[PDB]
Order: structure tokens, then C-alpha cells, then sequence
């Protein structure tokens, strides 16, 4: 209710809004690379599964 | 219109002109001190305002 208090509130809000958030692009790239890894491993397993019914890999 | 009445008039005028007026120097000093007080408070508010755009007081 005092013009000093509101100015201090504005200053503290400006201080708090400048917090450095963590990097997110690399964080998501981690998940993307893990997805690629899992896909490759599952593809290897599926290919070796196919090599059981017949005696040759695809093509 | 009588020399007695005019003398009484002079006496009453002399009586009325001797009235003790209130002290005025202190009365004006009150306003001066209030002005100093308000100026100091406004200076504090302005300094805290400046401390919002930047993160340091002047100088």
C-alpha cells in the first residue's frame, strides 16, 4: 500500500524472472538418440528372427 | 466632536495596537522542516526506483 513496497516488488519480480532455465535442446536430443539406439537393437533382433523361418536374410 | 472623546479614541487605539501577535519564525520553520522531510522521503523512493532498472544504486 506504499509506493516503495510496490517498487521493491517490481524489482524482486524482475530478479526472479531472469533465472537461467536448464538447456532443453540437448535434453530432448538425448531421448531422440536413445530412441534411435532402441530401434536399431530391435531391428537386429527382428532380422535374426527372420533368419530362423528361412535360411537367408531379407533380399 | 468633543476633545474628551478624541482623547479616549487615541487611548483605545493605543491599547488595540499593542496586541501581541503570534510568533511567526517558528511557524515558518515548521513548514521548512516539513519540506525537508518530504524531500528526503521522495529521494528515498526515487533511489529505490532507480535500483529497479539496474542492479546498483547511483555511483
Amino acid at each position: 500500500f506504499t509506493l516503495i513496497e510496490l517498487l521493491i516488488v517490481v524489482a524482486i519480480i524482475g530478479i526472479l524472472a531472469a533465472i537461467a532455465i536448464p538447456q532443453f535442446a540437448a535434453y530432448r536430443q538425448k531421448a531422440f538418440n536413445s530412441a534411435a539406439e532402441s530401434d536399431l537393437k530391435n531391428t537386429k533382433t527382428n532380422l535374426e528372427s527372420y533368419y530362423s523361418e528361412h535360411q537367408f536374410y531379407p533380399n
